[PDB]
């Protein structure tokens, strides 16, 4: 049983993937937290001038811009259309379409995402892949099966004859830096379904879904205002929250929330079907905690402020709020709240108003 | 291979929870027969003034009301909107959501449902497992996958600061009766996706789809005539069959079927793609036959009324008729069924027609 | 982890059935290739006069014909609607449907086939299994498993109540020559979702998706032509290449293959995720070659014509061209091409424009 975890750890990276310009870090997908959760999470970095060379996937992937500025560009079935993004930015890749990425100033990109690995369109086994177009280099999932491309993995006579050219140019499309290369002079290449729009920015917005000036603010993504989310049905939320603010412990009635905590840090307990605390502690930059399905969560930050961004898995999830505005204990008759918590008709009350604020709640002024 | 059965047993629970207000019984999830069908059976009982503390899991719910009246509330994501159950009734619970449920009458509220933990909407894994919103007390499952609430799990200054209360109602709140609890006076709750029915009638009392004066009837509930069921992927279908009388050899196209009988006693037979009689006797009261998805069922009523609830593992069921005025032999040329049986042309024409009825035959006629 | 394919081999059946009138042959379910599709491949021929005597299976299938032509009815749930049909119909078989097939050539009917044993609709386990209607006999894919049709199976009594007939045509029914009998007379039965049409013809007799000249076609048959492979969540792709004649090395996206050679031999070679040449051999008639999900593929016919049938695992399969003119490389600005393989401008626009053909490209001309 994949779910059936007695003690969440805040994980880190035990792959890093050094390049010519740029790193890869990923996530054991075999630990037991990412088997329950289905995905496979990576963070690519990619320094001044580096390009991300092409590559596809087996499952729906959804990729956060933790920092940069880069170009994207996707190759779906002159040149296709090129995306300009920026930080706070969330990119669809529905599943195996390629795609690749360049940076062009000094701050590097630095791209978290997520393969969910589970999803129905993943035909294939649990096993993350990827598939690149070129270069001779160990795909990031290599080490956990246990390089080439896919096309220098082909004879030279099956190349010289699918491109028609002569076996001399056959030979460097057959292999012959590690996925992200540097651009010496930098590429020139202009800044700016086959209608869908597949970028929309949730870090550096300034609509929160929910906004509050003494307790932070959080922002989702869904399907209903990124629609392209539902190729992947998968979703992402970015949050906000000021030094001993907090959300209200929460589930996710309908999907799995990877955390990934992109700046500060905060203490954080979830909570299972049996009431164990399967964890209790803080989780901090660039670390993540995988909150499974209905398992409940709570979170009391320690900067100012912490940030986050938690792929969860549905294109539009649902979370039950168990204190707060509007809460599954609000929605009670102030009758079974007495009677299967053991309250006055006074207390009840209490619960049921002591605190107006939804989602986010202000620190206790001490 | 789960569903590779040898032979078939009409099963009794295996766990039994004593709740001050009423009684627990849960079917072993990890019985080769729930495995295949892939489903948590459970029977609940409320007594007079029981309540059902606030709970949900991780898979569309179909609960069946075997006897009993009362009120049951869902809380989606003053208090929120109530309905009142009666026996025959039908409750869909969508994955996640969390409900109460109440009797006040003296007589036990009787209550048979299925968790479809082999559902899209579970991602966890293949466990059985309920969300108690309060109290001190080991989910019904928890046996299985061998405590208190989720908020029992919670720390004091968590929950004071979630709920914004004082360390005193807080600490009653964190957990400090079982599931079912009696309330002592009795509520005075009122007795009459937000707005869809999640409740339909498939008791004697709903009007039939299919009705013999000489040998009972059917009723089931699908997703155009109950439309919520879409969303739980599941279904169910209500049987009266007067003694002697017997329901036709058929199968369930695209769907797991689970046989609770309700009242009196039959003699099943279910058959196999290999020819096997992998069941052959009889499913008594408050018995569970499983029946997977292309096996042939045949029931002879050895009662006057063998009453069932099946539990089907699709919102629109097809069936698949072996003999009857619908029936698999009667679409077939009299011609190409003379071949497949190696018979004579006027044969033919009495497997096509002697028996006039839909589904249910009357009895022998001795 | 069951697509972590090695080496691929162009499979052939392990299976023989010689009945009556005709043969079935089927492949091993539990290879590594098709443990990795999700399929159970099959091939059955029916003679002159024989009867495919009515059957069901618990997935979808898709039953491609290769030769001869006759006549095939559905008993979806005097008599029901008959479909005569000829070489390269393809028959949309939904889940749990029986159905028959009659032949009345000199040439035999062969109709391949596959049962999606990992679909959704499919809700037992992986095991693919056949259900007879009639006949003792077993079943397919019984040797796989470690018999009589499903009403052998029940008790005398019960078929005689059920059907409403005497011991007699009791006995006859319940089974007291294989699955596909000789119909001694000839099946006299004219020759011509309940009327959703279920044969499409993709085979040489019809109007291309892609044709050359001088390399061959390509006719792809999806829910867009045919809408009753929506329920199946199938599709098929009939291809013919001249002599020396190529298909450019492609993936799709979301979609397994199972490639069976109709007529001829090729070339062919698939390589994985890690670059390495999984398969580089020849496929000739009756072989079958299973090309997973990301998994890049690229022919070169040895005869006129190769000939092949593409079952693959998705109603609307989405193919990446990796060389010609709609490629992926196509699409990718002659800058990013250039640093990505390591080419000169020059170079790059040899690879975007050299071959100015989609998918196949002619013999190279020497």
């Amino acid at each position: 049983n994949e779910c059936q975890i007695q003690k969440l750890n805040a994980l880190k990276p035990d792959n890093r993937i050094e390049s010519e310009g740029g790193l890869i870090e990923t996530w054991n997908p075999n630990n037991k937290p990412f088997q329950c959760a289905g995905v496979a999470l990576s963070r690519c970095t990619l320094n001044r001038n580096a390009l991300r060379r092409p590559s596809y996937t087996n499952g729906p992937q959804e990729i956060y811009i933790q920092q940069g500025k880069g170009i994207f560009g996707m190759i779906y079935p002159r040149h296709q259309k090129i995306y300009n993004f920026r930080e706070g930015d969330l990119i669809a890749v529905p599943t195996g379409v390629a795609w690749w990425m360049y940076n062009n100033e000094d701050t590097p990109v630095v791209a978290v995402s997520i393969i969910d690995t589970n999803s129905l369109e993943n035909q294939l086994d649990q096993m993350p892949r990827r598939f690149y177009l070129a270069g001779n280099q160990e795909q990031e999932f290599l080490k956990y099966q246990q390089g080439g491309s896919i096309l220098s993995g082909f004879t030279l006579e099956f190349l010289e004859h699918a491109f028609s050219v002569d076996k001399q140019i056959a030979k460097n499309l057959q292999g012959e830096k590690g996925a992200i290369v540097t651009v010496k002079g930098g590429l020139s290449v202009i800044k700016p379904i086959c209608t869908m729009r597949l970028r929309h920015n949730i870090g550096q917005t300034s609509s929160p879904d929910i906004y509050n000036p003494q307790a932070g603010s959080v922002t989702t993504a869904t399907s209903l205002d990124f629609p392209a989310l539902s190729w992947l049905r998968l979703s992402a939320e970015f949050g906000s929250l000021r030094k001993n603010a907090m959300f209200v412990p929460h589930y996710n009635l309908n999907a799995n929330s990877i955390i990934y905590a992109l700046n500060g840090r905060a203490l954080i307990q979830v909570v299972n079907c049996n009431g164990e605390r399967v964890f209790d502690g803080e989780l901090q930059e660039g670390r993540v905690l995988i909150v499974p399905q209905n398992f409940v969560v709570a979170a009391r930050s320690q900067s100012d402020n912490f940030e986050y961004v938690s792929f969860k898995t549905n294109d539009t999830p649902m979370i039950g709020t168990l204190a707060g505005a509007n809460s599954l204990l609000n929605a009670l008759p102030e009758e079974v709240i007495q009677h299967t918590f053991n309250l006055k008709s006074q207390q009840a009350r209490q619960i049921k108003n002591n605190n107006p604020f939804k989602f986010l709640v202000p620190p206790q002024e001490s």
